[PDB]
């Protein structure tokens, strides 16, 4: 893990698709299976990716997974968390309301 500058993206992904099996792993001629997840992940600037992570064991669905992003190899690293964890600008981000600026005067 080389620190030096870092600048890594971070895609705000949210689980829908699960139970993605791809058997096309048998490679050796065995019964082991990873997993598929194919969705749209949101940057911090506001637009769309996609992307498609494969997993070994499988991850915690409706749940906001934080994606890693690098250009000389798009994904590596990630973590599942939750809306409550995330900070509210996230909120203020995707999700926006109307009748939101009230406050008294």
């Amino acid at each position: 893990m080389d620190l030096n500058r870092m600048g890594k993206d971070e895609y705000y992904v949210q689980i829908t698709v699960d139970g993605k099996e791809v058997h096309s792993k048998a490679d050796n001629g065995q019964k082991y299976k990873d997993y598929e997840y194919k969705l749209t992940g949101f940057d911090k600037d506001g637009k769309e990716k996609e992307l498609e992570f494969t997993a070994q064991k499988n991850l915690r669905k409706e749940a906001f997974l934080r994606v890693y992003h690098s250009d000389k190899k798009g994904v590596s690293a990630w973590e599942e968390v939750k809306k409550d964890e995330l900070p509210a600008k996230v909120k203020e981000k995707l999700g926006v309301k109307l009748e939101h600026h009230h406050h008294h005067h």
